Parts: C-alpha cells; sequence; structure tokens
C-alpha cells in the first residue's frame, strides 16, 4: 500500500521518468536501452555496473523519454506484463522530492 499523491499545484509538465525494477541479473544496460527504445526515443538509459565490492548489478534501472507521450505509452506498455529471463519486471515512476524555490527565474 503505497499511496503517495500529494504535493503543492499540478505543473504543466509532468514527471517523465520510467524507473525498471527487479531486473534479472542477466539484463543490462543496452538490454533496457533497446527494450524501451523500441518504443520511442530515449533521454538517457543509466544503469548500475559491478563495482569493487558486493554486488555486481542490482536490479533497478532509470529510463528518460524524450517527451511524456513515449514516457506514458512506453511505461504502460511494459508495465501491464514484462518478463526478462523468467522475471516479472515492476515498471514504476521514480518519485521525486518536493523542493520549493527562492529566487525567481530571471530569463
Amino acid at each position: 500500500g503505497s499511496s503517495g499523491s500529494s504535493g503543492q499545484v499540478p505543473k504543466k509538465q509532468t514527471t517523465s521518468k520510467i524507473l525498471v525494477r527487479n531486473i534479472p541479473f542477466q539484463a543490462n544496460q543496452r538490454e533496457i536501452r533497446e527494450l524501451f527504445s523500441t518504443f520511442g526515443e530515449l533521454k538517457t538509459v543509466r544503469l548500475p555496473k559491478k563495482m569493487t565490492g558486493t554486488g555486481a548489478h542490482r536490479g533497478f534501472g532509470f529510463v528518460d523519454f524524450i517527451t511524456k507521450q513515449d514516457a506514458k505509452k512506453a511505461f504502460n506498455a511494459l508495465c501491464h506484463s514484462t518478463h526478462l529471463y523468467g522475471r516479472r519486471l515492476v515498471l514504476e515512476w521514480a518519485d521525486s522530492e518536493v523542493t520549493v524555490q527562492s529566487g525567481p527565474s530571471s530569463g
């Protein structure tokens, strides 16, 4: 039960960030990159890389789209049901933190 529907007035542009979790140890950057790219142009595909220490590639990936639409169609296109290497991936919209700025936007 995770209901986080709150925050100041809604902004014209909605947070377009597809965070794929529960990723198999077999999945790699390129794997996800295309996996989503096929649906549309991806801003940037970020994935965890094995680093000196325990655990190589965690089960979480960040996927950014060019436009909200492509992100919506893709997010759902997969979210519905995505099986990779015998694993049901979990697509969720990365939760952002509410930060109120002080100075205006000159320009």
